[PDB]
C-alpha cells in the first residue's frame, strides 16, 4: 500500500547487529543479513556517553569485541550515565498489524514480536479499535569513523570485486529500551485513548480489553512488574532512566552505510 | 491452512540446541536433529550479559562446553544480572491446539507440552472457549561470531560434500523463563478475558474452568506456588526477574544460520 | 483407537535406564529393554544445574556410573537448585485406563500403577466420571555429547553387525518429581473439577470418591501426608520445589538417539 | 509549496556531523552524506564554555577525536557550565506535518522523528487542529578557526579536482538539549493553546487528544516522567539548565562552510 525509508534501522538479529558488519544491501531490506566476508582495516570507535575510556580501535570487527569494548568502556572511570541521547513516546492508533512497524521505524517481523498471526487476512486488527502505546529511550551510541583512505576494506580492491552485492557496512549501533503496550478494544477510540491515558498518568475498557505488551531492555525487575496492572508499565519507564553499567541496555537501532561512496544507507519497508 | 517463518526458532531438544552445533535444515522443520559430523574451527563466543568474562573461545563446539562456559561467565566477576534482554507478555484466544504454536513461535508438540490428545479430530478445544495467557522473559544470550574464513568447517572442503543435506549451524541461544496458563470454558471470551486479567492484576468461570499451566525456568520455589491459585503464577512472573548465577535459566530459543553464506535461517511451521 | 509419538520416553525400568545404555527401539515400544552388548566409546555428560563440577567423562557407561558422577556433581561446591527446568500442572478428565498413558507421555503399565485390571473390558472407569490431577517438576538433566566420530562404539564397525535390531541409545535422563491424584466419581464433571480446584487452592463428592494417589520422588515426609486429606497432595506440591543435594529426584524422563544417523528417537504408543 | 535556507542545520546523522567533516552539499540538501575523502589541515576548536582548555588542535578531523576533545575540555579546570549559549521556547499551531520541520529549522525525516506515516495524502494531520510546544536549549559549541592558507585541504590542490561534488565542511557544532510535545485534538486552537500553556505553568482537551513527545538530551530521569503527566515536561525543561561535565549535551545544530571561499554554507528545504 505504502513504502517507507528510514536511515535508522532497527535492530532485527543481534548476533549479526555489530559495529563494522558488512552486509548486503536486499538482504538487509528482506530482513536477510547477509555477510560480505572480506578483509576490513582497522577501525575506530566512540562512544557518545562521556567517561575515561571513548575511543577504541578493533582490529577485527567482531560482536564480542564489540561487546568487550562496550563493557570495558562503560567500566572506566568517570563514566556518567545521567544523561541520555533521546526518549520517544507517543500514543497512537493501529487498525493493522502490518502498520505497526511504522511504530519500530524499520522491516519487523509482528508475527513474531507479538504471538498473532499476520498472514492472510489476519492483518487486520481482531476487534473493533487497536491503541498502542509505545516508548524508547535511546541511552548511548558507539559511531565508527570514516575510512582514512576512503575504503572500509583491508585491500582496497575487493570493491570492484563485490558488484551486484552491493556492500553496506554497520557505521552506529544505538542502545535503549523499547516498549510497547498495544491494546485492542471494541469501544471507541475517543474513550480508549483516553482510558489509556488517565491509566498511564494515574476502568472497564482497559478491564475488558486485550492486551499485547513487549519490552526490550530495561530493569527485569520493573519489567516483570507490568503485569500487575498499568502502573507496572509506566513503572518500567519513570524507573531505570538513567543508565549504569549494571543495566547499559540493548542494541535496539543502527545505521549503515554504503562502503563505496561512505554515504548513508537508507532502508527501504512496504507497509499494506 | 497456513503456513509460518521464523528466525527464533523454540529450543525443543536441549541435548542437542548448542552453539555450534551444526543439523540439517529440512531435519529441523521435521523437528528431527541429524548433525552433520565434521570438524569445525575453533568459534568465539560472547555474551550479552556485562561481566568481567565476556568473550570466550571453543575449540570443540559441545554442549558441555556451553555449559561450563556460561557458568564460568557467570561467576565471573563484575556480572549484573538485573538487566533482562526482553519481556514479552500477552494474553490471547485459541480455538484449536495446532494455533497454539504460534504463542511458543516455531514447530512444538503441543501434545507433550499439554497432556493432551491433538491427532484427528481432536485438535478443536472440547469446552466452547480457550484462553491463555504466555510471558516469556529473556535474560541473556550467548552469541557466536561469524567465521574468519567464511566457512565454519575446519578443513573448509566439506562444504562440497555437504551437498543435499543442507547444513545449517546454531550461531545463537537465548537464556530465559517462560510460562502459559491455559484455560478451557463454556462462557464466553468477553467475559473469560475478563475473569483471567482480573486474577492476573489483583469468579466462578476461573473456578470451573480447565487448567493447564506449563512453566520453563525459574525459581521451583515460586513455580510450584502456581497450584495454590491465581496468585501463584503472578509471583513466579513478579518474582525472580532479575537472573542471578543461582537461577541462569534455561534455553529457549536459539537462532540458526546456513552455513554456506552465513545469512540467518528461517524455520518453517504449518498451522492446520 | 490411536498412535502418538513422542521423543521424551518415560522411566519404567530404572534399573536399564541410564546414560549411554543401548536398547533396541523395537523392544523400548513394545516396552522392553534388551541391551546391545558392544564396547562403547568415553562419554562426555553435562548437568543442567550450576556447578563447579559439570562437566564428566564416563570411561564405561553404566547406572553406577551414572549415579556416583551424579552424587559427586551435587556434592560439589556452588551448587544451586534453585532453578528448576520445568513445571507442568494439568486436572484432566479420562474415561479409559488405557488413554491415562497420555498423562505420563509414554507407554507405561497402568494396572502396576494403580493397582487396578485393565485387560479385556475393565478398561473403562468403574465410577461415572473420572478426573486426574498431575503434577511433574523437573529440576535438572544429564545429557551426553555427540559423539567426536559420528559413532559412539568404540570400533566404528559394530554398526554394520548391528543391522534389524536398531541400536539406539539413551543421550539423556531427566531427574524430578512427578505426582497424580486420580480420582473417580458419580457426579458430574463440571462439579467434580470445581471441587477438585477448590480442594487443591483451598466437599460430598470428594469424600464419596474413590481415590488413587501415585507419587513418584520427592520428601517423604510430605508424600506420606497425602493420606490425611487434599491439602497432603498440596503440601507435597508446593513444599520441596527446590532440589537439593539431599532430595535430589528420581529419573523420571529420558531421550533417545538413534546411533546411526545420532538424530533424535521418537518413541511410538497406541492408546485404544 | 515554499522553501526556506537556514545556516544552522539541524543534526540528522550524529555519526556523520563532527567537527571538520567535509560533504557534499547537495547530498546534504537530499539529507545524505557523502564525504570528501581527501587528506585536511591541522585544524584549531575553541570552547564557548569557560575553562583552563578551550584551545584545542585536531591534526586527522574524526568524530572520535571531537568527542575525546570535548570530554577533556569539559573535565578540565575552572569549568563553568552556569551559563548558556541560547534558549529558544514557542507554542505554535500545525496543520501539515511537512511543515514540522519549521520548528527544527532544517530538512528532517519527520515519519522517523514522529512514528507516523507522511508519505500520500496522511500529510495532514489526523485531529481538527494540530499545536506544538518546543524548546530548544543550546549549552556551549565548538568552533572551528579559518583556514591559515585559505584552504582546508592539505595538498592545497584538491580544490581543482572537486569540481561538481561541491566541498562543505563543518564548521561549528551545537550542544544542547531539544524537546517538543506536539498535540492533536477536535477541539479549537483558541481552547487548546490555553489548556497547553495552563499545564505548562501550572483539563478535558488535554485528556482527550493525542501526545507525541520527542526528547533530544537531558537528564534521563528527568524525561522519563514526561509520560506521568503535563508536569514532566516542564520538569525536563526547569530541571537541568546547567550543564555539567555528567550531561554535556547532544549535537543538536551544526553550522557549514564552502570549503572554496570559506563563507557560510546555506542549506535549503522545502516545505509542502
Ligand atoms: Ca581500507
Ligand atoms: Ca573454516
Ligand atoms: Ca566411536
Ligand atoms: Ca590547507
Amino acid at each position: 500500500s505504502s513504502t517507507l525509508t528510514s536511515d535508522q534501522i532497527v535492530v532485527t538479529v543481534p548476533q549479526k547487529t555489530f559495529i563494522g558488519g558488512v552486509y548486503n544491501s536486499t538482504t538487509l531490506d528482506n530482513l536477510d543479513y547477509t555477510p560480505i566476508s572480506y578483509p576490513l582495516d582497522p577501525i575506530t570507535v566512540s562512544y557518545s556517553f562521556p567517561s575515561d575510556f571513548i575511543v577504541d580501535t578493533i582490529e577485527r570487527p567482531s560482536l564480542s569485541s564489540m561487546r568487550a569494548s562496550v563493557f570495558k568502556a562503560m567500566r572506566a572511570a568517570n563514566f556518567s550515565g545521567e544523561q541520555s541521547l533521546a526518549f520517544d513516546y507517543n500514543i497512537k492508533q493501529f487498525s493493522y498489524y502490518s502498520e505497526l512497524k511504522i511504530a519500530f521505524g524499520s522491516n519487523v517481523n509482528i508475527g513474531k514480536i507479538f504471538s498473532i498471526d499476520i498472514s492472510g487476512s489476519n492483518n487486520k486488527i481482531k476487534r473493533t479499535t487497536g491503541v498502542f502505546a509505545k516508548f524508547t529511550q535511546k541511552n548511548f551510541t558507539i559511531d565508527m569513523d570514516l575510512p582514512a583512505d576512503g575504503n572500509i576494506f583491508k585491500n582496497n580492491s575487493d570493491l570492484a570485486l563485490t558488484n551486484g552485492k552491493n556492500p553496506v557496512y554497520i557505521s552506529s549501533v544505538t542502545y535503549g529500551r523499547l516498549g510497547i503496550i498495544s491494546i485492542e478494544s471494541n469501544a471507541s477510540y475517543n474513550e480508549v485513548n483516553f482510558a489509556l491515558k488517565a491509566a498511564l498518568t494515574a476502568k472497564k475498557i482497559l478491564e475488558e480489553s486485550d492486551l499485547s505488551v513487549y519490552l526490550v531492555g530495561g530493569r527485569g525487575t520493573d519489567a516483570v512488574q507490568v503485569i500487575k496492572g498499568f502502573a507496572g508499565f509506566s513503572n518500567f519507564i519513570v524507573n531505570g532512566g538513567q543508565f549504569t553499567p549494571e543495566a547499559p541496555g540493548v542494541p535496539i537501532y543502527f545505521s549503515a552505510s554504503h562502503a563505496s561512496d561512505n554515504s548513508v544507507y537508507y532502508t527501504t519497508f512496504t507497509i499494506d
